[PDB]
């Protein structure tokens, strides 16, 4: 199974993606 390191890295990647969406929402 995915260990804590891989799972935490995926939550980091999720954060990058969600933050890019937050930025996109302000874009025009
Ligand atoms: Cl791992
Ligand atoms: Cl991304």
């Amino acid at each position: 199974s995915q260990g804590t390191f891989t799972s935490d890295y995926s939550k980091y990647l999720d954060s990058r993606r969600a933050q890019d969406f937050v930025q996109w929402l302000m874009n025009t």
